[PDB]
């Protein structure tokens, strides 16, 4: 009922396109794009909101007094408190940024909580709150920028919407999406592994005749690629982030390649692109068993299902089919009997691994869209991202870069061991080809000017910087590191 520190939380607000009422919440993508955006969370039961992306992390709420006075655990929020927000995935910070794109300036992300510019203090939207009283969940409030002094406010301009700092106001809900859970359970929007048995649930690997649309029982070395991560997201906004309950209905959703678990009338059990992924097709829950078979509560909810000694049962909701394999690699089935065995457990996936999964699905994206801009004028003299490219490069070479020859070993080692599993994830899945397919794209051409005569000159300004960092990020995702 109200918001302690840790909690997680999506900012939320309203407005009324096409003459009716949608609520959406804001949104940062974090690597390639600092700047923040808007996800409509109003169509759940036609298309999965893309939730994950507006969540979160209350990090600290302090008096101004004690904010102030820092530049030189569960703590509830209060009204005139200062808030740190860290966007959950990317790591980074709420922030007003410098930039505008009529008096503004941009909400975006800050790759480090520095300075007073990633702080906003919160204000009661009402008589019915007051300075020093304590925040309540799902109350309307103003949010005001430490440093520039202006509004955390959705603009309206020209057709589409947008997020900046503005000295209009704007009302924001703080939507609870989990607070503390208990030790070991699962909750919704949590990345893990399904595991049978060693074997576990999965998509083939990149370039697959598959397509990467069916789905697997395998064994070996998948237990510990992205490819075996999903994403348990429950058809729910708010306390979303709440423990699981047998027969709760969830979609799962693979996580690099971003496709939704699914039962189709045509092609049977596959995986499904995210606008196609409606409730009825896309529904699961876990069951205890395989026998005959409430209302949902506004908390984190009773903890039921235990991460690895839990034995659970998947179900597609609408049609009752279970989760089985067809009989190493097995491909997954939806089956109305199902086999004897059938019971997943569930492991729990660390942040190293899940953050680099989460970096592999918007990467293959951004670039993909990328070459599909090349591919779109190839022979013709559709929008390029070479903003967002360029960053995105900039972002990886950083991230998979070698730690300073001058540290101490102990902590070298352990750092290049991570840097190694981190590379590893990434080339498994096909970023290698990625890189390169983007070179050889580029490569078409030979000067800067030449490739102008199909782009234009403004996308061109940047060619040579883009082979630059394509053949750096390459030489980085290769390096040994041992």
């Amino acid at each position: 009922q109200f918001l302690r520190t840790d909690d997680e939380v999506v900012l939320q607000c309203s407005a009324t396109v096409l003459k009716e009422q949608l609520k959406l919440c804001l949104a940062a993508e974090g690597f390639g794009n600092r700047l923040c955006f808007l996800e409509p969370t109003s169509n759940a039961q036609n298309v999965p909101p893309n939730l994950a992306i507006c969540c979160f992390t209350l990090e600290q709420s302090l008096s101004v007094r004690a904010l102030q006075e820092m530049l030189a655990g569960h703590r509830t929020l209060l009204y005139g408190h200062a808030i740190l927000l860290r966007h959950a995935h990317s790591r980074m910070y709420l922030s007003c940024l410098t930039t505008s794109r009529k008096l503004a300036f941009d909400v975006g992300l800050q790759e480090d909580a520095t300075g007073e510019a990633c702080w906003w203090t919160m204000h009661p939207a009402s008589k019915q709150r007051s300075e020093g009283e304590k925040v309540r969940v799902g109350d309307d409030l103003i949010l005001v920028s430490v440093s520039s002094e202006r509004y955390l406010h959705l603009s309206t301009a020209s057709g589409e919407l947008q997020v900046d700092a503005s000295f209009m106001q704007t009302l924001w809900n703080m939507n609870p999406i989990c607070s503390c859970c208990e030790e070991g359970y699962v909750t919704g929007g949590h990345v893990l592994r399904l595991f049978h048995g060693d074997e576990c649930l999965t998509i083939s690997a990149a370039d697959s005749d598959d397509q990467r649309r069916l789905v697997y029982y395998e064994g070996g070395a998948v237990c510990t690629h992205a490819r075996s991560l999903w994403r348990l997201e429950p058809l729910r906004i708010s306390w979303s982030g709440s423990h699981l309950r047998w027969g709760q209905p969830l979609r799962i959703r693979h996580v690099t390649t971003g496709r939704y678990l699914a039962l189709t009338e045509d092609q049977g059990l596959v995986v499904v692109d995210a606008c196609k992924a409606h409730t009825k097709a896309t529904s699961f829950c876990f069951r205890v068993s395989k026998e005959k078979l409430k209302r949902d509560v506004e908390g984190m909810g009773p903890p039921e299902i235990k991460y690895g000694e839990s034995l659970c049962f998947v179900q597609h909701v609408a049609s009752g089919l279970w989760l089985t394999y067809a009989a190493l690699k097995k491909k997954a089935i939806l089956h109305q009997e199902g086999h004897m065995d059938d019971a997943l457990f569930l492991t729990r996936c660390q942040q190293e691994e899940s953050q680099a999964a989460r970096m592999i699905h918007s990467t293959a994206g951004l670039y993909n869209q990328f070459i599909k801009g090349l591919d779109s004028f190839s022979g013709k003299p559709p929008a390029l991202p070479i903003e967002a490219v360029i960053l995105s490069l900039q972002d990886l070479i950083g991230y998979f870069e070698p730690p300073s020859e001058e540290l101490q070993h102990e902590e070298k080692q352990s750092k290049l061991r991570s840097l190694r599993n981190r590379q590893s994830l990434f080339q498994e899945e096909g970023m290698l080809s990625l890189v390169l397919n983007c070179i050889d794209r580029l490569n078409v051409y030979t000067t800067a000017a030449h490739f102008a005569e199909y782009a234009g000159e403004e996308a061109a300004e940047s060619w040579k910087e883009i082979v630059n960092l394509l053949y750096e990020l390459l030489a980085s995702l290769i390096r040994g590191n041992r």
